[PDB]
């Protein structure tokens, strides 16, 4: 079966105003590129092409300002809105009609992944058709996030949202799969006591049944957020002493979907012309006559 | 009296796509608008009517943002610039705003921090005939106007973005004008980059004998924030400056607080908002810090 | 069972003044030596012994900080180079250590990072015949040995340094090699630089067929540390990876703790003198974390 | 004339295990030793006669990179410290060589930058009475000696990394002494941490009304490199204003040249040995270059 993406980009700009009152933050760049731009790579890499954005109603616009249909780029782009930030599990409702009875994943707007071989990193989860998947990375500062638990032997047991007593140094990362019953388990929800339908409770519903998937992702990959002031200048270092090393682009979707097929040759010198004075049409135009392994 | 101007336009695709959802001076420089930036400059020049140009798209964005000033104890005014043809269209655009006093140009997106740039502006500022500029002097003269100085230090040209510099000193992006300045204006003709050059009108005001370059020290730092690579540094370098001291730079709030350009109870509310996050908790702290 | 060797020698003139003081290799990248790194790369191939050659000034520097590799589940001895007169040098200084095994050598000033890096090694230190060579995309290929490939990707010729390189594909720091090693660099003769290089050494491989050269992913960060801005970038990376993760990367002790080559017990022992600080507090973590 | 002291000791645990190889005023800032820092504020200060301190361990190593001054015009001498119990033990320490003039203390890992810090300096300096130290606002004042004042910015009361802060104002670790100093460190006791404080001699001459505490401005940066993220933090800093103005911070040969303490010819001589990097590079075009 066939598999859904979402993007959820919403959300509260009272913590990182005022620098995000002109510019939500999904909107502000990491380094030489939109912050939406890596999510949406990670999509393409788990290989979706049917992807819906949520975001505010201020937003979407500038979304499909930005991205428009997707055609470009071999993908079909649909739009949506939340009207509050009232969590992120609202995503499956905001959505039930775009999956229909298909299979899902969603990724969080300001997750910024990096590493070698994510395509078999997501491939297995992609391939799961029953149950859901979920991503763990060793972190500081657990408390920040939906954290995961594990027996001595490895399985995981539990699943606590921002505990202030973390249970392990395992984060549940912004990328998640799942089958044809999360829209169902969503609908089922009430909101926790912060306020909020959580995603976190998606997953436990899931594990609690036995159909949850806990993925390591090892420390050898890369896994930053753009929470703060602070995250996405050490995001913004990180990738532009990658991309200055190489002479090669992280997270570009237009290099992505050509390695994929979904353009041709041609369809990529279309989108490098209107480029062409700037370094990213230059690169887009060096891509057709090099090969990079 | 006089007036400021901030010109925020400026040629998108260079950036792009980086800025196709936003222009670069609406970027934010680590925990603040580009645009505050300048913006405090003017204000530490004692400039409280200042006038804003950017482009048809950008305009309605740092209205959006700024209002009309008056929360900050400011007058602020908006134009649009139709198109990128030279910054000097700015005192074309801006002859009725600036009308009969005093000026000052500021480019938005060039940031400037260090001690006594009070003092280092006052200077040009209350000179009230000819023109005044700041040279500085960079890895990279050739980006800019060049100010080449004779044996003794006075300066003796000016070149816009030369292929072989005379000097390694860059005229920033900073400029005082007395009442002359729109009619030199109003008789440039276009360069053969084909725009309306500053760089132009500066060298009128020298060929009068009437410019006053000030050097602007190596203990300054005028920053450029308008490459992907120079945007990183400059937020990394206000970082840095702000962790340290746990104050902020260019926070137009307190420099209009300590202006007596608003009172107390005007910066509790202006606090008030931001209270859930490092800015607002900055906003109240300084009610009851006293901070030299 | 292969032997390594860590060449850490070398003036690094790109970094002066800063290395008239302390060599290169010796300077920290972030928390820890930068020939922690190198070391670390070694281990995680399972190579247990090895030789550190450096000047004659700094060896003896280099044999206080890292002692015989006992305390590590090592192996360490150490060699001089009398002058920097090639890396291929290494193996005529360290022939007899190597005597009639397999060998490996990295350079000192290169560091790894990513995921399943061990697996990408050990997969190269387990080979038993030939010479294997990693090749990497870069902007600067003509500061490295690079690789050209064939359509079919098959590697064709290898150059050093070249003024119009075939490729973007440069071989990094880390070589592996059978039996035939010692008796290619016997006879080779030195280059115009004046140096006994590795790339004829690896040419050599390649003539009879016997050179694997596997491309390391974009995945992957290789960066080396022999410029002032580059060591600053380097240090950046793994701060903000560390202090992301809270776990560290390339120690030495948590290596051997992982491999089995030190126990509990000889853990939490060198860990004690460093309690003070970050690096013990990570070491005593480890006894009672998991990490997967 | 004044006799300088660079007090470049301490253990640098923070540091660990980076430091195992060299001490911290060893490292790098940058592009160059973190030792040239604090040696360029004294240099700028007009003090060309300085006492380097450091542990037993260190001092060898601060002699060969330094020697004896004589190659930049200056007088440089050594002494060690057997322990880190103090910074007011280098008043001990160096009761010898201050003899019976004004002296200068500063902190091997501090860095100073900004506009007139020339003059900053040289105001204290050029004091021939007294005490002199500068108070700075940091972010978190319990890791330093912290200055209250009162109502009237008038300093009354010093104390030494207070838990519960009285103000945000740290005291840098640059200090001007007159003749009393020896004497009054002759006096004090040990502290509760455990040493001799310059905290307390500071409060002496408070007590006589013989402290003079100036305002370093948030125009000035001042930062510590005492740890592994406060040395990445400088460095960049250091960087990016170097990459900026194609100009250096602290580097010791300009200031001697440009005060005169050395000449042309001896300035081509310094450059020689470094003209193949680009710190070389630099001192010979200082040689034609007017940088205002």
């Amino acid at each position: 079966m066939k598999r859904k993406g979402i993007i959820l980009a919403g959300g509260s700009g009272t913590r990182l105003h005022p620098a995000t009152l002109a510019i939500s933050k999904q909107l502000l760049p990491v380094y030489d590129k939109p912050m939406i731009y890596y999510p949406l790579s990670t999509l393409m890499l788990a290989g979706i092409r049917e992807i819906l954005i949520i975001s505010t109603p201020q937003d979407t616009p500038r979304f499909q300002q930005l991205l428009g249909d997707g055609s470009n780029w071999g993908l079909d782009l649909q739009y949506a809105v939340q009207p509050s930030p009232d969590g992120l599990a609202q995503a499956f409702l905001i959505g039930e009609s775009f999956i229909g009875n298909d299979l899902s994943a969603l990724v969080l707007g300001d997750n910024l992944y990096y590493g070698h071989d994510f395509h078999e990193l997501l491939g297995s989860a992609s391939q799961r058709q029953t149950g859901a998947s979920v991503f763990a990375y060793h972190v500081l500062d657990p408390e920040r996030y939906g954290v995961v638990e594990f027996d001595q032997g490895g399985k995981a047991i539990s699943l606590e949202e921002k505990p202030l007593e973390p249970k392990s140094n395992y984060a549940v990362t912004g990328l998640y799969f799942y089958d044809q019953q999360v829209v169902d388990i969503a609908r089922d929800l009430k909101p926790s006591p912060r306020g909020e339908l959580e995603i976190t409770d998606v997953n436990r519903a899931y594990l609690e049944r036995g159909q949850l998937s806990v993925e390591i992702m090892g420390r050898g990959y890369a896994w930053l957020d753009t929470g703060t002031h602070d995250s996405l200048l050490e995001a913004g270092q990180f990738i532009a002493t990658l991309e200055n090393r190489q002479g090669l682009k992280v997270a570009c979707p237009e290099e992505i979907a050509y390695r994929q097929k979904w353009i041709d040759a041609a369809q990529l010198e279309k989108l490098a012309a209107p480029l062409a004075k700037n370094g990213y049409g230059q690169y887009l135009k060096r891509l057709l006559t090099e090969t990079v392994y």
